[PDB]
């Protein structure tokens, strides 16, 4: 009985990924997110079959982390309903950046660092997000913690090649656009490259396929030499030339990161 446990709220937003509503678990007023997904629209199914999101989230969730947790899910004749956690107050990185524009490097460092830990956790649990970007990143405004959301385009992590991709094009790597082929970890680093640039410049670097395959990065804002360096490194044209998660976090620009709470007190409150 879904209609009895949760009290549906306003529509938060929708897309090809389905519709998401705000809500509260009657059981204890816990704020949640209710995601609806029509079966006719699912492209990848996992194991009883279910939408990828459910399989992936079940592999990571367990335990504390920077990934939105799957509280529960229900199957209906023509769709699935996912109960995701919902932090309040909250705002996604997209709206946050659109509001304040370019983020200060100290804040960008704290945020970027949390995303790195989040992604490392996913990969560590055999899950590959495949659509990392500002929209899929939520900010818990009080604790200054970031959450990774929407694993609708994700997949199980593997070391062999990937020939399918249903993520955000402007965030996709040169190898995908030129050969419809890419490897998990490396394509992930590239999108992280776009993300960092988005954070420190207030916008994504490439808009057209030409720009992506050319891989020339131009800065419209003042960014430190080191940050500019880490960004161009993640955006290397040759996948094997990109850094490992370990190399990124060991990067000079990634040192002396702030704690989530500190980040909140200084930049969010
Ligand atoms: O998978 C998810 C998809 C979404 N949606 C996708 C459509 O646009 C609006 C955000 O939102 C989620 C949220 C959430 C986002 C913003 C505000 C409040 C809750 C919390 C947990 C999981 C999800």
């Amino acid at each position: 009985p879904l209609e009895s446990q949760y009290q549906v709220g306003p529509l938060l937003g929708s897309g090809g990924f389905g519709s998401v509503y705000s809500g509260i678990r009657v059981s204890d007023n816990l704020p949640v997110a209710i995601k609806h997904v029509e079966k006719d629209r699912i492209s990848d199914w996992g194991e009883t079959r279910v939408p990828m999101e459910v399989v992936l989230l079940k592999k990571v969730s367990s335990g504390f982390s920077g990934v939105i947790r799957l509280l529960d899910w229900f199957e209906r004749p023509d769709s699935f309903v996912l109960i995701l956690e919902r932090p309040e107050p909250v705002q996604d990185l997209f709206d946050f950046i659109t509001e304040r524009g370019a983020l200060q490097e100290e804040l960008a460092r704290s945020f970027f660092w949390q995303v790195l830990e989040a992604v490392r956790h996913c990969h560590n649990c055999g899950v590959l997000h495949r659509d990392i970007k500002d929209e899929n990143i939520l900010i818990d405004l009080n604790r200054g913690e970031l959450k990774l959301i929407d694993f609708g385009s994700g997949a199980l992590l593997k070391d062999t090649v990937y020939t399918d991709f249903d993520g955000t094009r402007v965030y996709s790597p040169p190898e995908w656009i030129r050969y419809h082929r890419y490897h998990g970890r490396s394509a992930a680093v590239w999108s992280l490259g776009i993300l960092l640039y988005d954070m420190v410049c207030g916008d994504i670097p490439f808009e057209h396929d030409e720009e992506i395959i050319r891989g020339q990065v131009f800065f419209r804002q003042r960014v430190s030499s080191e940050c500019q360096h880490l960004i161009r490194w993640c955006l290397a044209l040759r996948p094997s030339d990109r850094p490992t998660f370990e190399e990124i976090q060991n990067h000079p620009w990634m040192q002396d990161v702030l704690l989530p709470q500190e980040t909140a007190e200084i930049h969010l409150h």
